[PDB]
Order: structure tokens, then C-alpha cells, then sequence
């Protein structure tokens, strides 16, 4: 039945891969990415008259009826991917008459206008002087006077936010403004009459932040500042040191674009870091078949690549295919040899990890690292001298990397500081990197592949951790993926690979809770409102990775036999592409839980035929 499927599938998988071995789908994410691009470029004056069409074809091309773009698609109206889509918009030609500037600005307005929006949107509006400076919380460049065990140092953010501070600390000292031309000036985000509605701190707001904020803008104020250009100085030489191959910053958006705008600032502007910073930025621009041009939030070929290897092994590919050989010698010369900013919580740890993009070698994560010695596992490469040395040292990396509640952060180690959250500026997603459900199983499954088990105090103190964590409903928190199914479906299949029983109570009340979620079509679906709304919890269209997920997460569990389980595969089967390919018109990728929101390319492909191979072990 399937069989033909999975061959279909597998054909596709590697008509996708390119030459030199490796697989990369885009990644996407929201409107926002090009607006600020296109903010970018004016500031630093460099605008490609050519580029910025791409981008409104783009821009509209995402826009809703209704006039408002969403983070993800089919979510509710976004007001500040809307605001900063609309000052694109506006600065790219389009007057404010037209249709599609109408219906977005009388949502922006019916919102209470720029008054209502994150930081980030009000700073970006700052830099370009259409909102006052003053009222954007500040964040100083002596941050970085703070030493390791202080409060509030640098190192108590998460990777993604501790350069994104860094550089924005330079940016918030010197409080410059790069006037738009009069014709793209936007007054009419103020005029509303509705009341502003003010989001806060990730974590709650405490009124002492508050005061230290006014403080800090009163301090702002004053002719003198002493060690105010040495601390600066030390943003500056912590961005040089951490630059990646690509030029980029942590191979993210953020940071990379706030470090080239400090550049700028500095008058840095034919310096090398940051000519082969502004040049890096090809790299993760991409051109739409239907005239368009989008950018990526980042890029996931080592994600992409370990993930493809696994999906094609479990269908049956042997472990010396030529094709999946490419692969493993590509992955191989992917590692991390060199310390990065994790090895300020481990000195004595000895490098071995893996990032998600091409290179970026002070971040490497526990989720990509993971994910590529188990695939290496899998395989059987010419040199296993460089095979076996590659995984000891990512296995023992790893390993060196649990945090003290026994579960995986995705960069850090005991990145838990509470502090941080509490921030006037913090009001935007994750501000640190503390263990969570996914990453854990994901390490549990790779140990898994090694033989090992329960047996061993690493693992157990892990399972521990997953037991503790595990939702009341008997589910488990996505952190990293779309929600419960994704999370419960890692958990489950990472279990049952490190030798724990299926039988067991609360393993079976999760392996309940993926049938009776199944949707009428057999496949399953979770929308991105699960992070919102609890009601929504295992609740969406099906989609062909969490059809995959759940069905994962039976066929580990024993319940390969069941009814949801060949009902579920039928899906599958049927949505199947001619090519072999599925679709997914939705986001199953999580950024920041209810803050952004990924479209992982290759996860439709990939998962599907992953589960596949796996459900046809099964006999």
C-alpha cells in the first residue's frame, strides 16, 4: 500500500539535495524581515531601486484581505507586522489612498496606533525620526562593565538576545536619526482616538526597571558621561570578535542588521567586517517565482541535511548509499573545533558541536548537534577514523552541556536567570535559553541510536526531568516546534529509545492523548493559537509533519497496529504529491512561543517519509 508512497518519497528527497551533498529549503517567517531590510537599506543608504519592487510584490502578495498581514498564515491580524509593513510600503512609493494602504492603516488606527506597538517597531520608527527616542526603553552601553557572576550580565541572555543587546547598546548610546523623505513620513500612526493598549515585559513589569530606565534616558541627557566611549568600545570589539564566515551575527537577522547599523554609527563604514557583513546579506535573500524577493530569519542546510539523512536511512536507503555518503562527508567538515561564547560556562569542555547555518561557529547548538551524530550513526562513511572521532567529540560535547535540572537548553547551560524577563525592553519572545522538553528528547534519542539506556545517571536524571514537565492532560510542550504534538512526539519516540517500558501509566495517558486528537481526514493538526489559547491544544488542519509526529509517537509506543495508526498513514498516502512530495500551507516551526512563528520548507517532506520508513519497520 504505503510502499509505493515511501519510494515516491524517497525519489523526491533526493531530487531535492544539491551537489555537494547537502539539503536546504527556505525558512519562513513574517513580513517583517523586509520591512526592517527595507528600513535598513535606507539607512544605510543603499537602496536598489530593482530590489525594492521584489519587495512590494512581496509585501502585498502576503497582505489579507482585510488589509493586515499575520505572523502566521491564517492567524489573527499582526499590528506590528502590519505597522512596520505599512512604513515599507509607504517609503518604497505607495501613497496612503490606495486600497491596500486604506484597510491596513484604519486596522493600525482601530488598534491605537504606534502607541500599541513592540520595542522593536517603536525603535526601528526611532531610528528613521518618526517617534521620539525618549520614550523607547533604554538599554546602555556600560551593560557590558557587568562581570560573569553579576546580575544582568551579557551572559544571562539567551544567544539570540545577548548580540542583539550588545549591538543595540551602541545604537541606544548615540540615538541617531536618518529623516525619511518628507513623502514617506507617517504622522497618521498617531491620529486615533482608541485608547494605546501597552504590552510589558515578558514576565511582568516590576516598577524598579522602570525607575532605572528614567534614570538611564535623565543620564542620557547630561554634557558628560565618564568610561561612557570605553564601554562602547568594548560593544564594538565583542561584535568583531564574534562575526560569522557569512558576516552575519549568530546567523539571525536581528543582531546582524543592529551591528551593521552600529557600524554605521561609527563611521565604520569601509572597514571589513562591515563591507563583508552588508554583502553576506545575498546569501539569505531569496527570488519568488512570481517576481517577488523575501528574506530569511536564518537558514537551516544543517538541519535540513541531518534531518533528510535520518528520514531516508529509516526508508530504507543503506547506510553506504553514495548519495547519503556525500552527506556524511559534507556533515564532517561542518564541526565546531573552536570554543564559543558556551564555553564561558565551560572552560574545561572540549568543542564538538554543530550549528544550524553554514558557518557560524561560536553558536552551535544541542538540538543541530544531536540530530547530526545520530545521523552519522546511522551511516558508513570511507574514513570512520574521522567518523568515530566526529561523534565521540559531539557525544561528549553534549553530554558536558546538561543543565542542572537534568534536561538541554539550545545554546547555553543553565541560561535560567529570571532577571532578564522583567526588562522594559524585554516585551518581544524568549529573552533566555532555559532547558525544554524537545531539545531533551532530541539528545535522548541520539544517545538512544548509541545503545545506551536508563541505566545511565545522564539519562535517567533527563527522564526525570521529562516525567516532571509532562502536561496534566498526559501531553508535552513543543518549544521548538509546532506545540503538544510535537513536543509529545519527540518525547514518546526519544523514550522509547533509551529502553524506558511503553507499558507504563503515563506514557500510555499521552499515547491516549494523540488518538483522541486525530482529526476526521485521519491525519492530525495543531494551529499556532495553541500557544495562546489552551482550547487549541492538539486542534488545526491536518498537516503532513504532525500527522507524522503523532504517528511517530504511536509507533514507538506500541500502538503501530491501532486504528489511528493505518488511518493516519492512509492520509498520508492520499495527500501525497504526484512527485511525491506534500504540501503545507501552514507554520509547524516555533521561534518564540506566541511571539514568531517558522515555515520549515523541508519538514513536509522529510517527517512524512521519516514516519513512513519507521511504520514500515513495524513488521
Amino acid at each position: 500500500a504505503y510502499a509505493r508512497t515511501l519510494d515516491r518519497a524517497v525519489e523526491y528527497l533526493l531530487s531535492c539535495q544539491k551537489d555537494e551533498g547537502y539539503w536546504w529549503g527556505p525558512l519562513l517567517s513574517n513580513v517583517t524581515m523586509e520591512a526592517e531590510y527595507v528600513l535598513l537599506c535606507h539607512i544605510l543608504d543603499r537602496v536598489d531601486r530593482d530590489r525594492m519592487e521584489k519587495i512590494r510584490r512581496y509585501l502585498l502578495h502576503e497582505q489579507r484581505e482585510d488589509g493586515t498581514w499575520a505572523l502566521y498564515p491564517g492567524g489573527p491580524p499582526d499590528l506590528d507586522t502590519t505597522i512596520e509593513a505599512y512604513v515599507a510600503l509607504k517609503y518604497i512609493g505607495m501613497s496612503r489612498d490606495e486600497e491596500p494602504m486604506q484597510k491596513a492603516l484604519r486596522f493600525i488606527q482601530s488598534q491605537g496606533g504606534i502607541e500599541s506597538s513592540r520595542v522593536f517597531t517603536r525603535m526601528w520608527l526611532a531610528l528613521v525620526g518618526e517617534y521620539p527616542w525618549e520614550k523607547v526603553p533604554m538599554v546602555p552601553p556600560e551593560i557590558m562593565f557587568l562581570g560573569k557572576r553579576m546580575p544582568l550580565n551579557i551572559y544571562e541572555f539567551g544567544s539570540w538576545a545577548r548580540a542583539t543587546v550588545v549591538a543595540l547598546s551602541i545604537v541606544m548610546s548615540r540615538q541617531p536619526v536618518f529623516p525619511l523623505p518628507e513623502r514617506a513620513r507617517v504622522p497618521e500612526l498617531y491620529e486615533t482616538d482608541v485608547p494605546p493598549r501597552r504590552r510589558g515585559a515578558k514576565g511582568g513589569g516590576g516598577w524598579i526597571f522602570d525607575a532605572l530606565d528614567r534614570a538611564l534616558h535623565g543620564y542620557q541627557k547630561l554634557s558628560v558621561h565618564p568610561f561612557r566611549r570605553a564601554a562602547e568600545i568594548r560593544a564594538l570589539d565583542w561584535l568583531l570578535e564574534r562575526q560569522a564566515g557569512d558576516g552575519s551575527w549568530g546567523g539571525i537577522q536581528p543582531p546582524w542588521f543592529y551591528a551593521l547599523i552600529a557600524l554605521k554609527i561609527l563611521d565604520m563604514t569601509q572597514h571589513p567586517a562591515f563591507i563583508k557583513g552588508w554583502e553576506g546579506l545575498e546569501l539569505y535573500g531569496v527570488e519568488l517565482d512570481y517576481g517577488g524577493w523575501m528574506f530569511q530569519a536564518s537558514i537551516s542546510p544543517v538541519w535540513d541535511t541531518g534531518l533528510a539523512v535520518l528520514a531516508l536511512r529509516a526508508a530504507g536507503l543503506p547506510a553506504d548509499h553514495d548519495r547519503l555518503v556525500k552527506a556524511g562527508e559534507w556533515l564532517l567538515d561542518r564541526q565546531i573545533t573552536v570554543p564559543g561564547d558556551w564555553a564561558v560556562k565551560r572552560p574545561n569542555l572540549k568543542p564538538g558541536g554543530f550549528a544550524f547555518q553554514f558557518d557560524n561557529v561560536y553558536y552551535p547548538d544541542v538540538c543541530d548537534t544531536a540530530v547530526v551524530v545520530w545521523a552519522l550513526n546511522t551511516l558508513r562513511l570511507p574514513d570512520e577514523r574521522r567518523r568515530r572521532d566526529a561523534m565521540t567529540k559531539g557525544f561528549r560535547w553534549i553530554v558536558g552541556m546538561q543543565s542542572s535540572n537534568g534536561g538541554w537548553g539550545a545554546y547555553d547551560v543553565d541560561n535560567t536567570s529570571d532577571l532578564p524577563n522583567h526588562i522594559p525592553f524585554c516585551d518581544f519572545g524568549e529573552v533566555t535559553d532555559p532547558p525544554s522538553e524537545d531539545v531533551t528528547a532530541h539528545v535522548l534519542e541520539c544517545f538512544g541510536s548509541f545503545g545506551y539506556d536508563d541505566a545511565w545517571k545522564v539519562i535517567r536524571r533527563a527522564v526525570e526531568y521529562l516525567k516532571r514537565e509532562q502536561k496534566p492532560d498526559g501531553s508535552w510542550f513543543g518549544r521548538w516546534g509546532v506545540n503538544y504534538l510535537y513536543g509529545t512526539g519527540a518525547v514518546v519516540s526519544a523514550l522509547k529509545a533509551v529502553g524506558i517500558d511503553t507499558r507504563e501509566p503515563y506514557i500510555q495517558k499521552a499515547l491516549d492523548w494523540v488518538e483522541q486528537h486525530q482529526n476526521p481526514d485521519g491525519g492530525w493538526g495543531e494551529d499556532c493559537r495553541s500557544y495562546e489559547d489552551p482550547a487549541y491544544a492538539g486542534k488545526g488542519a491536518s498537516t503532513p509533519s504532525q500527522t507524522a509526529w503523532a504517528l511517530m509517537a504511536l509507533i514507538a509506543g506500541g500502538r503501530a497496529e491501532s486504528e489511528a495508526a493505518r488511518r493516519g498513514v492512509q492520509y498520508l498516502v492520499e495527500t501525497q504529491r504526484p512527485d511525491g512530495g506534500w504540501d503545507e500551507p501552514y507554520y509547524t516551526g516555533t521561534g518564540f512561543p506566541g511571539d514568531f512563528y517558522l515555515g520549515y520548507t523541508m519538514y513536509r517532506h522529510v517527517f512524512p517519509t521519516l514516519a513512513l520508513g519507521r511504520y514500515k519497520q513495524a513488521i
